[PDB]
């Protein structure tokens, strides 16, 4: 089906296609779908205008989807993606890095993410981002801040803030409001996750939009909700 302006869901995105959703001036999410344990899930990433170029946050979960992402960006926006950052080592964040690299996109991740991706047999971003190794650490990268809040969904997970727009992209460390479960916790630190979310809340108290790794964006309450969901689990 067609979203007709609504935030798109799995019912509007067949596996292999990508949609964009404008969040603010020069900020979009990208939404794709793919399969885990035989079920199809939506997944979000971010696109941020960087002058006459675009910065991509996270792949669209695989090679076919990521090629579709590049085509959708060219259709909708018409500016080149020149850099990408992956926010943790799982396939919904690095799967498609080989497609990006061949298309001339410089791919980046923390050294922790790169080592974990390598060990998992996943695709590996080309460049290492120093300065993100301890909880609370951050760096500026083009038009965004990259922040390591501590272990949560994974030990390496990063969040991304767009200061110009007060948009916080939480990746998989943040759940959508309808979420009832902590999701895939195989690599999570459930005991630390609420503390890590608290660090995000303290560091980005002026966030107006919070985008989860999967599902619908909302306001600041996605952070508290996530802590609640994880504590419950
Ligand atoms: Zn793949
Ligand atoms: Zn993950
Ligand atoms: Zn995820």
């Amino acid at each position: 089906g067609e979203p007709s302006g609504e935030y798109p869901t799995v019912n509007e995105i067949p596996v292999g296609e990508v949609r964009l959703y404008q969040i603010a001036d020069g900020v979009w999410s990208h939404i794709a779908t793919q399969s885990f344990d035989g079920a199809v899930y939506p997944s979000n990433g971010l696109i941020v205008r960087d002058g006459d170029e675009l910065l991509l946050i996270d792949t669209a979960w695989g090679a076919k989807n990521t090629a579709a992402l590049l085509a959708e960006i060219e259709k909708q926006i018409g500016l080149p993606v020149t850099r990408a950052v992956s926010t943790h080592f799982h396939d919904d964040r690095v799967g498609g890095v080989d497609v990006l690299r061949a298309a001339g996109v410089a791919t980046y991740a923390s050294p922790s993410t790169r080592r974990l991706a390598e060990a998992e047999g996943n695709e590996i971003p080309t460049h290492s981002l120093e300065g993100l190794s301890s909880s609370g650490d951050a760096v500026r990268f083009g038009p965004v801040e990259l922040f390591y809040p501590g272990a949560a969904h994974s030990t390496d997970n990063l969040v991304v803030y767009v200061p110009s727009a007060n948009v916080l992209y939480g990746g998989c460390a943040v759940h959508e409001l309808s979420s009832t479960s902590a999701g895939n916790v195989a690599d999570a630190d459930l005991a630390e996750w609420p503390t890590s979310v608290e660090r995000i809340q303290k560091h980005y108290p002026e966030a107006e939009v919070v985008i989860p790794g999967h599902g619908l964006p909302g306001g600041l309450d996605l952070l508290q909700h996530t802590a609640n969901v994880v504590k419950a689990h």
